């Protein structure tokens, strides 16, 4: 199934931040607390703010940091990108190895949805093609990480900022750059058309297949630049170079070739299945990648 | 807005992880205050889980034959009991990571979260529910025993499941707390089935109710049924009926949508007889029914 990774090491590094009466989330990582810059706006700023002018009137002591009740002075403060990022007067105890990255869509990772610095539930989630994701967020969310976990580093790879009409949201990296082309103001915006992950719905037929489920094997292969051309035409992305290499460890497991289970996809897209299922389901997944797959099957 | 299976936070739960080790035999246990809780079957050699005469297994173990680890460091077992099918151990430290808890019986239907564990390690976390034939659908490799499945309300631990055993057709089954098992399973290995299995009706419909506050629509109509009426249907489906107690419970939802509880019957109603034609409800090909009304009004309201 679709699991979060635990998220104790995260919970002690959830504080809340408050300018006026806007409050949200921050992260609190040695002595800073990164948090999204539009808590620094009024409801009326951020229909159209400047975030340059709003934070050159902003002082050190105008910040509200919070850890549980406990105030963390902040004692330096400083934009990047969409990102405040506050220097407080204590080196959080709890700080895990940590390290911030940038993900391509597909890669997923565990949200731990947070109010007024308090952790309130965790789910599983991917980066969606159109550079959004399929989250769920309330009022007061903004501040919320995802995370991935790899031995005991945690990388950190998403901070919310936004939800957009469709009911998708919008956020940042650590280093306050916008996954897709959105932007931090309350104006119109859209999500593009989202495409289906390719390299994700592969690796979970790779294990339906290391489950014994394989009545949709052929006898035939393709090029990648032919399956790239056709995926193009049913709405699925296509695959690149690093795909490729990821899918290797599932390949050689099942003894698979990529490209054979290509083509063995591509006959699913070009007939559907025939009243038949896959792993228990008539839809094909594609939020579990290799990554995933052999982590849930090796533990 | 947007809906998704969510657990709770596990921070607090992985704080009392621990392996224990008897032998060749590794498993999980729960470290609350100075008492180590784990699976009895840790004290099984493979010739003694086809089958275990506990009790004699038992007196004749000594506390140095356990073996305790908290991340890198021992700790002294100084006694130990049993409680149907888990084991105590008494420790000689306090786990100062202790939350505040307790330990409670759940019913079917109701759901909790499970924090999979591996030699003492958290490894995932997931969100599952009390089958109504006391099974659970969950996700647990070989050494996941002792693994446990709890609520968090305020800052209070329930601790309501700890894993044992997975049945052949692929479900789960374990204890409380107590150690008595959900269900009429018993910690020995042999060929066991589970009885037959129902959807969670009330389940299914606080969902219905979340895909709605989502703006996914598709399925209403403008009917109404009675409550005996829709009870009928459903259990010839296979589903559990509906109380009138599940009704009250569904009422916020009711309220926020404004679809009453017996309209929102006659849409289930109609997906029992006529199915979902290849459409879906909140990106799933099929009812869900792993969302307590309790789970939807936090999840959807706050
Ligand atoms: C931060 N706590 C929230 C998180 C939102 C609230 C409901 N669900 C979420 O994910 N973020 C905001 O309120 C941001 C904040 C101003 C407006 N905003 C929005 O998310 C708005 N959306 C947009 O303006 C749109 F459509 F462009 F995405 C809102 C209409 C309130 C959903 C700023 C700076 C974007
Ligand atoms: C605990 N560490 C494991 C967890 C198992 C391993 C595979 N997936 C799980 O959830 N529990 C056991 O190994 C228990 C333990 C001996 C046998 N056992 C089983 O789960 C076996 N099942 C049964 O014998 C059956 F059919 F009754 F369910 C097994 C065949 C190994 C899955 C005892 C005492 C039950």
């Amino acid at each position: 199934r679709k699991m979060a990774f635990p998220s104790g090491k995260v919970e002690g590094c959830m504080v809340q931040v408050t300018c006026g009466t806007t409050t949200l989330n921050g992260l609190w990582l040695d002595d800073v607390v990164y948090c999204p810059r539009h808590v620094i706006c009024t409801s009326e700023d951020m229909l159209n703010p400047n975030y340059e002018d709003l934070l050159i009137r902003k002082s050190n002591h105008n910040f509200l940091v919070q850890a549980g009740n406990v105030q963390l002075r902040v004692i330096g403060h400083s934009m990047q990108n969409c990102v405040l990022k506050l220097k407080v007067d204590t080196a959080n105890p709890k700080t895990p190895k940590y390290k911030f990255v940038r993900i391509q869509p597909g890669q997923t990772f565990s949200v731990l949805a947070c109010y007024n610095g308090s952790p309130s539930g965790v789910y599983q989630c991917a980066m969606r093609p159109n550079f959004t994701i399929k989250g769920s967020f309330l009022n007061g969310s903004c501040g919320s990480v995802g995370f991935n976990i790899d031995y005991d580093c945690v990388s950190f790879c998403y901070m919310h900022h936004m939800e957009l009409p469709t009911g998708v949201h919008a956020g940042t990296d650590l280093e306050g750059n916008f996954y897709g082309p959105f932007v931090d103001r309350q104006i119109a915006q859209a999500a593009g058309t989202d495409t289906t992950i390719t390299v994700n719905v592969l690796a979970w037929l790779y294990a339906a297949v290391i489950n014994g489920d394989r009545w949709f094997l052929n006898r035939f292969t393709t090029t990648l630049n032919d399956f790239n051309l056709v995926a193009m035409k049913y709405n699925y992305e296509p695959l690149t170079q690093d795909h490729v290499d990821i899918l290797g460890p599932l390949s050689a497991q099942t003894g698979i070739a990529v490209l054979d289970m290509c083509a063995s996809l591509k006959e699913l897209l070009q007939n559907g299945m025939n009243g038949r299922t896959i792993l228990g389901s008539a839809l094909l997944e594609d939020e579990f990648t290799p990554f995933d797959v052999v982590r849930q099957c090796s533990g």
